[PDB]
């Protein structure tokens, strides 16, 4: 006989599976979309069931038909020989899948089919076969395509991929024939070292194991399709078993290098060790829990290697560009002339290594789309303009931070155009805020030089990105202490350039009544407040922002009937207002119905009407190119002293937005 053969694969994997047949004796194989059709006598299809790596499952076509109704499918599945193809006693089950105009529903299609297979039973007066979904002896594969159902049974039993060294469910991150695609594609030869750092269960290294051993997939699986089947052959099985034994025995008692396997997570890894010890090739490969960030070369002398993985994909993330970009400078310091592959979900990951490529696949993993990519770590840059640059400004910075008193402030303001991102440190937190595939491996090559300049822990690091749950950090800005938010905003809750307008606040406030109007979350008044200020009152149409307000006055100690906080409208509450201060603070957005350049001199006229004799108002804005008028306020009787070059921060000194500051009092 010469029999005809169907192993379905992955889709991808088609022409790796086609050669993968040839080799072991498979003539006439023509690949077809999840497929390989092939041929060879019967010997070959026991050796194709016990050595494919590749295949999902081989199986046996029994027939073909058109289907237009109900009964087509009937008299089609009756054309074959049931009754003569099940060994007695044999429990069966159907696998129906595609649909037409007449099988609406697979399951339908699966309920008719089995009982067209019973009904070969009942018209011959024999006892009917049970069904059993779980394990059956005969499984029937049904594949409706356009008006052809084709019929098959399925060889396999259980998908190939259980190669009998885990549990059947199981689900691996990925499945054992798709991670013995990944070890023929990541260019290892077998012989020499080979290790993965982010192991996982080992399915990468336990495939590579035994195929270098020469280990059969089929060697140590406890189940078949065929076992239920008149025509299966028996001494032909045997012959193809025991071959398989010699062959293992021999790969194993011959294989000379070593296979290394690290995870962080204790729990993987003793379950890695039982799988690869149940594999047969337990003796070959060295399990340990240990993170990337202390992996070493276990063979500094030679020979090289390779090293492959399947690193963690964000499932933008400091932690993950961290750990990408860590792998790459430790590939390079430790691992130099070996062959490194990786196979990911995230590209955009794999370039924080800064190794160039050349070779990639694409394998889809379920319904993830993913790359492995091959690389040569060369023998014995990395936006270092930025570096440099940060490097400088955290020399400066953090000297003049640590005179003044300050622990949040800029690192960087878009220093050079090409890495155009504002770094802000808040005690040791870092946020890195966003200006601008590309543009996103640049965005994670100035996370990661920053992460490195600054010494920082990934998940210290905040990213705003150009494009709200959780939790308020303490900081302190001279003596006052804030809560700020560094990720549900979008702002932090504390306007870092105006500290100095800030700290002013509190030295002219003893025994004053204080006004903040347009107040955020109040950081002003806290400086006030400590300064002795007599009363607050605090304004904003915020509610949220007053709530934040209040905890920040809570925060220092100013509760009671002296520290009020007010909902409104400013504008309204300006016109009919009519207590006085001594300190007024007015630092309103440039639009919000109110326009800062065309209504502030208006502002002005009422806030003369609550400015107590002897008053100050300090005014301040943001408004590129603010024209403060001058002549208006001399008309309303007020003069009006600029203080905008006295509080520039240095932190902020070279940054665009100008923040103009003014001390308004009586003429
Ligand atoms: N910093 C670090 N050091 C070492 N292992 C890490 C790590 N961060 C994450 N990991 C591990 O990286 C792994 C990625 S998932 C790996 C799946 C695996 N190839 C398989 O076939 O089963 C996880 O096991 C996780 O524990
Ligand atoms: N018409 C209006 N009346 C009252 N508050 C307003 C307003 N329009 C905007 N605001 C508030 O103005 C603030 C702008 S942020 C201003 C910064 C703030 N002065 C500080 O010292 O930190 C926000 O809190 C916003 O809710």
């Amino acid at each position: 006989a010469m029999n005809s053969l169907f192993a379905s694969t992955a889709r991808g994997l088609e022409e790796l599976l086609k050669t993968e047949l040839e080799n072991l004796g498979a003539v006439e194989c023509q690949v077809v979309q999840g497929g390989v059709h092939f041929k060879g006598d019967t010997r070959l299809v026991y050796q194709s069931l016990m050595w494919s790596r590749l295949a999902s499952r081989i199986m046996l076509p029994l027939g073909e038909c058109k289907v237009y109704s109900d009964l087509d499918l009937y008299l089609g599945v009756q054309a074959i020989n049931w009754t003569e193809m099940f060994n007695p006693g044999a429990t069966f089950a159907v696998h129906f899948s595609g649909l037409n105009d007449t099988i609406r529903n697979s399951q339908y299609g699966a309920m008719k089919v089995k009982d067209a297979i019973v009904d070969a039973f009942t018209r011959k007066n024999l006892p009917r076969p049970n069904v059993d979904r779980d394990a059956p002896d005969i499984r029937v594969n049904v594949w409706l395509h356009k008006e052809t159902a084709s019929i098959a049974l399925d060889l396999s039993g259980d998908g190939l991929h259980l190669r009998g060294y885990r549990d059947r469910a199981g689900i691996a991150p990925i499945k054992e024939t798709l991670a013995a695609a990944i070890v023929m594609r990541s260019g290892w030869q077998p012989g020499t070292p080979l290790l993965d750092p982010m192991c996982g269960s080992g399915t990468l290294l336990i495939e590579a194991a035994m195929l270098a051993t020469d280990r059969a997939p089929g060697l140590h699986r406890g189940r078949w399709g065929f076992s239920g089947w008149a025509q299966h052959d028996e001494a032909i099985w045997q012959e193809v078993k025991a071959e398989a034994q010699t062959r293992a025995r021999k790969g194993l008692a011959e294989y000379s290098s070593h296979f290394y396997g690290s995870d962080s997570d204790a729990r993987v890894i003793q379950r890695a060790r039982t799988n690869a010890r149940l594999a047969g090739i337990g003796e070959l490969i060295t399990f340990e829990v240990k993170d990337v960030a202390q992996l070493t070369n276990p063979l500094p002398k030679g020979p090289y290697g390779t090293v492959l993985s399947n690193p963690p994909y964000g499932e933008s993330e400091p932690a993950l560009i961290a750990l990408h970009s860590l792998l790459g400078r430790i590939m390079k310091n430790q691992f130099g002339g070996w062959n490194l592959s990786l196979f990911s979900a995230s590209p955009d990951l794999l370039s924080c290594l800064q190794l160039r490529a050349d070779k990639q696949y694409k394998a889809k993993n379920g319904p993830l789309d993913c790359v492995q990519k091959n690389y040569h770590v060369a023998e014995s840059m990395v936006a270092e303009d930025y570096t440099n640059r940060l490097r400088k400004n955290l020399k400066k910075f953090e000297k003049w931070a640590r005179q003044e008193g300050i622990e949040c402030y800029r690192l960087y303001d878009a220093d050079l155009p090409e890495y155009n991102v504002a770094v802000d440190r808040y005690a040791d937190w870092v946020v890195v805020q966003e200006y601008a595939h590309k543009a996103r491996q640049r965005l994670f090559d100035i996370i990661a030089a920053t992460i490195s300049v600054l010494g920082i822990a990934p998940n210290k690091l905040v990213l705003k990105t150009r494009e709200e749950k959780g939790e308020f950090l303490e900081v302190t800005e001279y003596n006052a202490h804030l809560w700020v938010n560094l990720t549900d905003y979008l702002d932090t809750g504390l306007f870092l350039d105006h500290r100095i307008a800030r700290r002013m606040l509190g030295q002219m406030s003893k025994g004053k009544d204080f006004l903040n109007l347009f107040s955020y979350t109040g950081s002003a008044t806290v400086h006030a407040g400590l300064g002795g200020a007599r009363s607050t009152t605090t304004v904003d149409m915020s509610r949220t922002y007053l709530e934040w307000a209040e905890r920040n006055l809570r925060l220092n100690g100013l509760t009671g009937r002296a520290h009020r906080l007010i909902q409104a409208d400013c504008l309204a509450w300006l016109r009919e207002a009519n207590e006085q201060f001594d300190l007024i603070f007015i630092d309103p957005p440039t639009f919000s119905a109110f326009d800062v350049q065309r209504d502030h001199l208006a502002l002005m006229k009422d806030l003369k009407r609550l400015l107590r004799a002897g008053g100050t108002i300090m005014f301040s804005n943001n408004k590129r190119g603010f024209r403060m008028d001058l002549d208006g306020l001399a008309k309303l009787g007020l003069k009006a002293q600029e203080i905008t070059q006295k509080t520039l921060s240095q932190d902020f000194a070279r940054n665009r937005q100008i923040h103009n500051c003014w001390l308004i009092t009586a003429a």
